[PDB]
């Protein structure tokens, strides 16, 4: 059996309604206050689109949700109230539908993002830096208030570069940590399914945010996104194995007694590790630093057990610039 090392009990000595999501009652707004300026992005849950307020003017992120069930919905917002104000979270706006079909539209405070495929390859080495710890900041205040965002990436990373601000969006997978439950495993974008996603280990925590950061941290320093690019959850496994052997998965496998399947099994074979430098070039030579793959090396563990948890990575010596400038 396996849980948290850390945070584990927040919504133990929290009252039930801080995470029986379900009892919530949503008091919405009047859909007109908002309209839609253009679309800026879809994700295969709803649309989205830069909109104004049509009160104070200022713009605005329009979610417009498609045919979700009502428990789902309740826990995205529930989650989204709950970390109102976090650093970094970014911030639910109002709650609003449409009178005649329902359909539901959450408001979000507006970023003016730059595209990661186009953004992340001019970061500086202190960009790259900057910006992760900000994101840790985010991660390590969700997790602290009993929540598993259970699906970071780059694309639910919004940066406006200008102002070097950045938000941790989208908690529609998101979901509130318990001591000893067991969770779909179907979550995450496969390119950041943590190990534990691909062998069925059902009784994860905050960790597998922590594993999905590493293998964006490492597309980012090694530039190759994604890092772990495979085809398929199966293909996810094995590309993950022939990086960090297949001896390290054992050891994982069998110490929380799990066992793989025959085509998995034997899909995934025999490799032995590859050392985090065996990924250096000349695109990214600038960038990877020995602290650098000692952090990524804390992160990209197959126990979540092992890996770093937020708080602890954010105090990595890889981050000390950002630290140091942040006491001024
Ligand atoms: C909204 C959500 O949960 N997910 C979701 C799913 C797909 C795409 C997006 N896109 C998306 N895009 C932006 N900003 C933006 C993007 C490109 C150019 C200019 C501005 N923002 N800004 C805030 C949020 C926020 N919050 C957001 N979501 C969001």
């Amino acid at each position: 059996m396996s849980k948290a090392r850390v945070y584990a009990d927040v919504n133990v000595l929290r009252p039930k309604e801080y995470w029986d999501y379900e009892a919530l009652t949503v008091q919405w707004g009047e859909q007109d206050d908002y309209e839609v300026v253009r679309k800026v992005g879809r994700g295969k849950y709803s649309e989205v689109f830069e909109g104004i307020n049509v009160n104070n003017n200022e713009k605005c992120i329009i979610k417009i949700l498609k045919p979700v069930k009502k428990k789902k919905i309740k826990r995205e917002i529930k989650i989204l109230q709950n970390l109102c104000g976090g650093p970094n979270i970014v911030k639910l706006l109002d709650i609003v539908r449409d009178q005649h079909s329902k359909t539901p539209s959450l408001i979000f405070e507006y970023v003016n993002n730059t595209d990661f495929k186009v953004l992340y390859p001019t970061l500086t080495d202190y960009d790259i830096r900057y910006y992760i710890y900000e994101l840790l900041k985010a991660l390590d205040y969700c997790h602290s208030q009993g929540i598993m965002h259970r699906d970071v990436k780059p694309h639910n990373v919004m940066i406006d570069h200008e102002l070097r601000k950045l938000r941790l969006i989208d908690w529609g997978l998101a979901e509130f940590y318990h001591p000893g439950k067991e969770y779909n495993v179907r979550v995450a974008s496969r390119y950041f399914k943590g190990p534990e996603l691909l062998v069925d280990l059902q009784d994860y925590d905050y960790s597998l945010d922590m594993w999905s950061l590493g293998c964006m941290f490492a597309g980012m320093i090694f530039r190759k996104e994604p890092f772990f690019y495979g085809h398929d959850n199966h293909d996810q496994l094995v590309k993950i194995a022939k990086v960090l052997g297949t001896d390290g998965l054992n050891a994982y496998l069998n110490k929380y007694r799990i066992e793989l399947d025959p085509q998995l099994e034997a899909l995934v074979g025999r490799h032995s590790r590859k050392p985090w430098l065996k990924f250096m070039n000349a695109d990214n030579q600038h960038l990877v630093s020995p602290e650098a793959i000692d952090f990524l090396d804390k992160l990209l563990r197959y126990d979540h057990q092992e890996r770093l948890t937020a708080l602890e990575a954010m105090t990595h010596p890889y981050f000390q610039q950002v630290r140091a400038a942040e006491n001024s």
